[PDB]
């Protein structure tokens, strides 16, 4: 990795495009206004540690970038002078300052999340150079926000159907690994799901948390053994009971997820699980239940189908709220077609049918880690303040064509008003400190991470509240 | 990176789930049929080299995995012995064979693209373990296909409005670096666009290509200097003419892109470009022209407004096909909201208002590299064949699917592509298998250069 080759190409030429005596370029990030009314600020620390901290510039990288740009542009348009200056004066450390709201904070749309500026007047071009790498925090932010929004649905419906929040943290399992664009995307997205939940299959998220954030607990995410069509079918139709028995006996002390639709769902439930192997299931611990995956079809219909047939063979009870509840050794997982919308439908549909949410857990692949863009929360990075010839300019973009909410102006700060509202103060109005302390803190300054947060602090900052 | 930590958690437990005496698990990858009739096969060589070749299993990697799984599953369900067996018997090299169609090959939907299987029967479980990393090839495949589909639209309109395809490889530029989820995605994504085009701002794609593919050319992709709002909005309302002037003069030997809707699209074009700096515009090389980025709003409407505005101030002259051409020192780039659908609208709209496509180039970000899923081309990975107790069984998941047995890929005399199921390929009626061993027991048996891939992925009309 070489930071000198980690930017949009056109930004390499920017050191030649500014008015002379430009000493300061100040830029900020927000999730612009105009269902996701608030965002979970997560992911910056990862970027800061992995790509920006310490000696990121060397003689080798300078010459490597010089050679690539020469061919790529078919012209000498690379700042060897400016980059050699960072190497000589700062030992390749970036003379930049990043200030940001604490990770895991829940912030309404249209508020500053983080700001960037150069610290040395000579490195005015550096602010826009690192824009590309920083804007990429749109992804862990979007992943964390959507994952938190799904947790709200689950919390509301588990409280409405049971009066408790039992296993809430395990009700949305991450299955996204194979559905994402890369190994790095997987790790980042999985770490972002884990901000709100404790169940993943994207092992990549565990090593990411341990390396860049840390938890007091031995792991940030958990999983259970599971049996798919590929393993069941290798046994053959006449050995489905033998398959089921082998799997459940191997995983006696922990929960086990087993597919029911390989041959015949009704027979797997009613006859195999409900008759032949019933002695092995009824014996199971509340901590180690058998989890059944439904047949393919409508996510609500298949869930409803499974619940009803299991209820014909196993003792179903009415909880404190009057909702149908399966025995503790038996649970259901819906891992087909789950996104923020279908989740709301399955849980509403279950309530209507007097079935508790205590019974069900969900799985999400592409709809949790891939079918997401910078467009969802309107993640924007704009320059708001420039110092040319000692003269400060409150820069912005207010186009008449797309009005939107438009770019903010000048130096920025985030505050929580006495009334508990988040406010972003423009044109340096925050320097008045009328609205309390600035919520943004210096996380990065001149090649050093100055402020860090453990994943536990993040989790705690991201907590659901009974307001 | 630790391959023992790069699978879906549930797959870790699979060695405890197959019937006794399971000797072979053979799986394949396909873009199942359902707009996108033909797919570009690209990206596996990268996965092979970065994650699968050489000593991938080590005693340290086994120990790290055992410790992570113990906590992750709250029990001991990790195959310590089975991984130790690969460490000792194979020097930590994976006993697997991947047979794939050549990179860059354009294959119709519903065909075998690549197959995976274990070479050692003790390692039957391995085919499932590596599914996760291998299916991730959906992404470079999808980017390369969607980018090539756009290349077909731009070829159709460049032909009808101009009679030739000069500059086709520069009509769709990559702006995707910001819009993607990670540095890794950016490089993979950008490298997949570079199969069909030569214009990129996602520098990470170049380095990937160099390391994993290679070119005869020094760089696989190219770009031009460009002026964003931030660099313009910094000079103040008063010196846009001095900003424009500073940029155009600094970048004289190369084309120059200027986003001209910072203050006024009409005035910057009519007064600034049109007259005040017209001497530094008409003087410019055809190989180094000025490129104007349209104003905000509807991408077609704004492209047309700019073209009409530039008309009433510059020499607009009809070409051989009778399409409105701009002078060769003046060009336009539409970089906002461009995707496969909007591109069609724009090029058709331009043809309708009698504007040649030589006038324009396009830039795509999120739409090119990020707004794409495994469902777009029904990218499917399935186990088709399993050998249990010496008995070869054909498996297909049929809920409320798959091809059967050992698969092969052939081109018929008529030129059709056919996937031969259940080992039928042995007979050799329809020629030779297009699937070549690209990986065996820890080594990349066959590699492709980027030049070859581009040759293979060429348009039929080129
Ligand atoms: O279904 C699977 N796993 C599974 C099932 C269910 C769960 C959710 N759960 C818990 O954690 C838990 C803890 C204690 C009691 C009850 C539960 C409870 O119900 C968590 C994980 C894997 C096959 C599917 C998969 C994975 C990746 C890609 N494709 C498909
Ligand atoms: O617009 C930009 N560059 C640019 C301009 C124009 C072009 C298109 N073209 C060429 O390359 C070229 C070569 C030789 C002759 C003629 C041309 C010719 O017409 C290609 C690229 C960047 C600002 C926008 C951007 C970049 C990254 C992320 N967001 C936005």
């Amino acid at each position: 990795f070489n930071i000198l080759l980690a930017t949009d190409s056109y930004k390499v030429t920017h050191y030649k495009q500014y008015p002379p005596n430009t000493s300061k370029v100040y830029s900020y990030f927000e999730c612009r206004e105009k269902k996701y009314e608030e965002t979970v600020f997560y992911g910056l620390q990862y970027i800061l540690n992995k790509y920006l901290k310490g000696k990121v510039v060397t003689k080798e990288k300078i010459q490597e970038a010089k050679d690539v740009y020469k061919e790529h542009f078919q012209d000498d348009v690379f700042n060897e002078k400016g980059w050699n200056y960072i190497l000589e004066k700062y030992d390749g450390h970036l003379p930049i300052e990043i200030k940001a709201v604490p990770e895991g904070f829940v912030i309404p749309r249209g508020n500053v999340l983080f700001t960037v500026e150069n610290t040395d007047p000579e490195c005015y071009w550096l602010t826009n150079w690192i824009e590309t790498i920083l804007v990429q925090s749109w992804y862990p932010i979007t992943v964390a926000t959507n994952s938190r929004e799904q947790k709200k649905i689950l919390a509301k419906y588990l409280l409405e159907t049971s009066g408790n929040l039992d296993g809430l943290e395990y009700k949305l399992h991450d299955f996204g690994y194979r559905g994402v664009s890369s190994q790095e995307t997987a790790g980042i997205g999985a770490s972002a799901h884990l901000v709100n939940f404790k169940g993943t299959d994207t092992v990549a998220g565990l090593a990411l948390i341990k390396k860049y954030y840390g938890t007091k607990d031995p792991v940030p995410g958990y999983s259970v053994p599971a049996a798919e069509h590929s393993t069941i079918t290798a046994w053959g139709k006449d050995h489905e009971k033998d398959a089921f028995e082998h799997i459940v006996t191997q995983f006696s002390s922990v929960p086990v997820s087993v597919v029911s639709d390989s041959y015949d769902i009704y027979n797997a439930c009613e006859k195999i699980w409900g008759e032949d192997l019933r002695h092995l299931i009824v014996s199971r611990s509340t901590q180690a239940p058998l989890i059944i995956r439904p047949d393919s079809g409508n996510p609500l219909d298949t869930v409803l189908k499974v619940l009803e047939i299991l209820g014909k063979k196993f003792p179903v009870t009415e909880n404190s709220k009057g909702y149908k509840l399966l025995p503790p050794y038996l649970r259901v997982i819906q891992g087909d077609g789950v996104d923020i919308n279908t989740l709301q439908e399955i849980v509403e549909g279950m309530k209507q049918k007097m079935w508790s949410i205590e019974n069900i857990a969900f799985g999400s692949g592409g709809g949790l880690l891939q079918k997401l863009t910078r467009d969802l929360l309107n993640c924007s990075f704009k320059c708001s303040y420039v110092v040319t010839n000692g003269l400060g300019i409150n820069v912005f973009k207010d186009p008449v064509a797309d009005p939107n909410k438009r770019s903010k102006k000048g130096r920025l700060s985030l505050h929580r008003t006495p009334a508990g509202n988040f406010v972003t103060l423009e044109e340096g109005k925050g320097d008045l400190e009328e609205y309390g302390q600035d919520l943004l803190h210096t996380v990065f300054k001149n090649g050093k991470v100055t402020k860090s947060y453990s994943f536990d602090e993040i989790r705690k900052n991201a907590q659901l509240n009974i307001e």
